[PDB]
C-alpha cells in the first residue's frame, strides 16, 4: 500500500514534475501546475510520512532533520531517476516534497550563449564564475561547459555540489561528484582533499565562505580550472562581493590576484518566452589583456564604460527587438532602467 | 488537585476567553472581560506555577524561556482545541495567559470588504501586504483568502507563521503550515526553504527584516504569490516602508520591482460596533496599468490624489453616515482629520 | 582480474604518474597528463572499488572514511615502492587516487639530462626554473640538483615545499625543508623568514603568487640559489608567464632583470617507454651573454630562432630516432606539430 518506490511509480506513469506528502490528506502529484491527489491506493497519509520519509534519508538527514527543521538532498530510484527531496517538520508532523531531476544535461548550443564562452573549456587554469539569482539555470550552464569538457578533454574532473543537480557520464575524462551531507562533511574539507585527489577541474558549488573562496582561488592559480558560482547579478558586482568578504588589511591583494586568474565572469537569468517561456539572458566578461590592469588599479566602473565584452541591458535590446522577451518583463530583470529605452 | 489540564477543562465549562495564571493567588478565568478566581480546586498556586507551564511547553521554550523573560507559542489538547500561551517570568516567579486560539475560519462575506480583494486569490503572482497594527485582525483576513484558496484551487499552499493562529484544514489544496520557534528555527531559512519545497502561495508571516523582506519579493517575481504582513497604517506608508529598510544605494531599484509585483495593499483597523462591536475599516489599493508608472518614478502622494480604488478616510464616511461606527471612534482612528467632517 | 596489487603492476609498466579508481568507468591511469583507461582486464568497476580501497587501508582509515567523507595517507608494496592514497566517498560510491611516492633521491645521471644542468648547481646566484605539468617529476629534478649539492659544497640550503616530496640526508650542506600547513602558515612568510634564516640556496616551492615571485627574485638577485618551479610548457612561455602576473606599470622592469638573473630554464615532461615506462623529455635554456640581450629588449621568439641551448620538439627527434618514444606519443606531448615529422 504505502512503499515510497511505488508512489513514485504512479508519479512518473501520470507524467509527473512533483510529488508532495503531507500529513491530513493522501499523497500529491503536480500535474502540469494543478495538483490532485492519486487517492488511487495511498490513503490519506497517518502521521507517519515518518516512516515514508525516513525510508529514503541516510543516517545523515535524520540527524540532521532535528538539528533543524528541514533537509535539502537528493536519492536515487535505480527503478527510474534520481530525485531532489526535502522533508521538513510541518504541524509537529512529518512532510516532503520530492522533485523530478533532469536526466540529460542539455548540448551547449541549445543554451543561448557565444562560443567565446565555449572557448572557456579550453583554458589551462583560472576562475569561471557563474553567477546569478536561484533559478537561473547556473548549474544548467555549468553541466553544460563540465560536459563539454568531459566529451572532449582526457580530464578527471570533480565536482563539490549541494546537491548533485545532473549526472555527469562516462567519456574521455572521468568525473567524480561529491554531494555534500551525503559524501562530505562540508563544502570546507571536501574541497580541500579535492585539492589532493589530483583534479583537473574542480567545480567549488557555491562560494558563501571566506575560507571556500581562499582555496578556491589558491587552486584556479595553480594549475586547476576553477568553476565557482555565486548569487551577484552582474559582473562588478561579483567581483567586488568576492573581496568583500575578506578581512580588508590585505584586501587589496586579492583584487590583484583576480586580475590574472579571473578569466570569465557569466551573471545568468531566466525569462519567459513568448513561445513556451524558456528564455536566458546574460552579461559577459572575458578578461583580455587591457582589462587586466583595470581591475589590478581598482578601476572598476572604468570596466562598466569598456563593456560593449557585452552588458546585461545590451544582451536585452539584441533579445526583445528580436521579439521573444517583452518590453516590460526586461525592465524588470534589468540592473539599470537608464541605459536602454533609448534602444 | 493541580493539572493544567484540568484547568483547561473548567475553563471551557465555564465558558472562558482567557486563562491567567500567577503565583499569589488561585488560578484565574477571564469570563466576558471580568476576572474570577475559580478557587473550586485549585488551592492559591505555589511557587509551582513553574511546575503547571513547563509541563505544557516544549524543551525549545523552557530553554528560551532563560534566555529572554517570556516565550510566545502554541499548544493542543486534542480533548478540546489548540492555545497560544505566553509564559514569563514575573517576580522571580512564573505566570502564564492562555488564550483560546478560535476553531473554524471565518467565511470571506462576514469580514466586511469588497470582492476586487477576493479576486486578488486568483492572480497568478506577487505581493498582497495586509498591513495594520495589533489586532486589527490581519491574521483574520489572511485566513479567508488563504483558505477561499484552499478549497478553490488545486494548489501547495504553505505558511511560516508566528504563532499559528487559524489551523487550515483540507480540501483541493494542501496545507503546510509552520510555527517558528516549534518546527524551524527563524523566519529566514524557514522561508529560505519554502522557495524549495515547491509552493503555490507562501505567506511570510511578518515583515519586520531586511533579508525576509528580500526572499519575499524575489519569491513573488517568481511565479508565486507572497502574502505578506507589516505594521504600516496607510497604503503609501506600506510602500515607503519597505523600501526605507533596503540601502538606498539601489532603493530605487525596489521600488521599480514594486510597481510591478504589487498586486494589493490592503491596511485595516478593527472598531466598536454600534452593536455587538465587531466592525472593520480599510483602505484599498489594487494596481492597474496606470498606478504602476506612478510608483516607477517615485511619485507617491499622486496617489494619495488618485485614491477614490478607495481611501481609509472615505471607508469611514460611508461607514457613519450608515449609523454603526461614532463620530468620535473614527476620527481617531482615521490618519487624517482634513478628509472628512466636510463630509 | 581485479586485484589492487594487479592494477599497480600495469599502472609502473605502461610508466605512469598516478592511478584513479571510480565507480562508473574501468580503473584509469595518468600518463604525461592525459588519463586512459587499461579495460585491458579490469572491467567497469562495480560499486565494489569499495573492496579494492578497503584492502589498502588500515582499520584506522576505514574508521576515518566514515567519520568525514574521505583519507589521506600512504601504505607500501615492498614488490615496487610506496604510495599516496585518498580514498573518498563520491557518488554514494567509493573512490580513490594514489600517487607515487620515491623516497631516495635518484642520483642526477640516471635522470637524463645533460651537465651543463648539474653545472647550474655550481652557479653564486640566480634563477633557475624547473616548469612543467603535473607528474612530469620536476621535483624529482629538482631533489637531484639539490642532493648533488648537499653532498658537493659547504651550504646551507632550504626548502620550502608543499609537501615535502623527498627527504634530504646530511652531508656537506645542512637542509632546512619546511613543510606548507605544518611548519608556516603561507608561502608567503615561509619565504620572507627564509631570507633573514641565513640561506645559500632557496626553493620556492611553486611560483603562483605575484608576491612569492616578487621575493623570489629579489632573493636571487641578492647572493642566494633560487629554485623555482612552475606549470608552464616552454621556455619562452615561462618567461612571458611570470611576467605577466606583474603590472603591466613598470611591468619592462621585471624583463630586464630577468635577463641577468635568468640561470636556467628546464621545461619537463614524463613519457611512456618502450621498455619500462620511464623516459624524459625536456626544453634546455642556459642564457649566454648573447641570449640576455634579446630578452631585456623584449624579443622573444628570436630566442626561439637560436635555440639550436636546445628546442622540444628537438629533444624528441634525439628520443625517437633512437627507437626509445612512440612516432605517435611524442607529436602528442609536442608544443608544435610543424617542427618535425619533416625530422
Ligand atoms: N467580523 C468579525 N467576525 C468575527 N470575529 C471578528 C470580527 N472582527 C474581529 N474579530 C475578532 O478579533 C480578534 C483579533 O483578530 P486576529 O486576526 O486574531 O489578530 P491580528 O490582528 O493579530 O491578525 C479575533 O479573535 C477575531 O475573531
Amino acid at each position: 500500500e504505502l512503499k515510497i518506490l511505488e508512489i513514485i511509480k504512479e508519479a512518473i506513469e501520470l507524467g509527473a514534475s512533483d510529488i508532495h506528502l503531507t500529513a491530513g490528506a493522501p499523497p500529491a502529484v503536480r500535474i502540469d501546475g494543478y495538483i490532485k491527489f492519486l487517492k488511487d491506493f495511498p490513503r490519506l497519509t497517518p502521521e507517519d510520512t515518518q516512516k515514508l520519509a525516513y525510508s529514503v534519508m541516510s543516517e545523515k538527514h535524520r540527524q540532521k532533520l532535528e538539528e533543524n527543521g528541514q533537509v535539502d538532498f537528493s536519492f536515487g530510484v535505480r527503478g527510474v531517476g534520481r530525485f531532489r527531496a526535502n522533508v521538513f517538520y510541518q504541524r509537529g508532523s512529518v512532510a516532503a516534497a520530492l522533485r523530478s531531476l533532469p536526466a540529460e544535461i542539455p548540448e551547449f548550443k541549445k543554451l543561448g550563449l557565444p562560443d567565446k564562452v565555449l572557448e572557456l573549456c579550453h583554458r589551462k587554469m583560472g576562475l569561471i564564475l557563474v553567477t546569478g539569482p536561484t533559478g537561473s539555470g547556473k548549474s544548467t550552464t555549468i553541466a553544460s561547459m563540465i560536459d563539454y569538457i568531459n566529451q572532449t578533454k582526457s580530464y578527471h574532473i570533480i565536482t563539490i555540489e549541494d546537491p548533485i543537480e545532473y549526472v555527469f557520464k562516462h567519456k574521455k575524462s572521468i568525473v567524480n561528484q561529491r554531494e555534500v551531507g551525503e559524501d562530505t562533511k562540508s563544502f570546507a574539507d571536501a574541497l580541500r582533499a579535492a585539492l589532493r585527489e589530483d583534479p583537473d577541474v574542480i567545480f567549488v558549488g557555491e562560494m558563501r565562505d571566506l575560507e571556500t573562496v581562499e582555496t578556491a582561488l589558491r587552486a584556479a592559480e595553480t594549475g586547476h580550472l576553477v568553476f565557482g558560482t555565486l548569487h551577484t547579478n552582474t559582473a562588478i558586482d561579483t567581483i567586488h562581493r568576492i573581496v568583500d568578504i575578506f578581512p580588508l588589511n590585505q584586501q587589496e591583494q586579492v583584487r590583484i590576484v583576480l586580475s590574472f586568474i579571473l578569466q570569465g565572469i557569466i551573471s545568468q537569468r531566466l525569462l519567459p518566452k513568448i513561445g513556451g517561456g524558456r528564455v536566458l539572458a546574460y552579461e559577459l566578461l572575458i578578461p583580455n589583456t587591457a582589462i587586466r590592469n583595470l581591475i589590478r588599479e581598482n578601476k572598476l566602473q572604468q570596466v562598466y564604460s569598456l563593456m560593449q565584452m557585452q552588458t546585461m541591458n545590451q544582451t536585452l535590446y539584441k533579445l526583445y527587438k528580436q521579439g521573444l522577451i517583452t518590453l516590460e518583463d526586461a525592465m524588470e530583470a534589468s540592473p539599470d532602467p537608464k541605459e536602454l529605452e533609448r534602444m
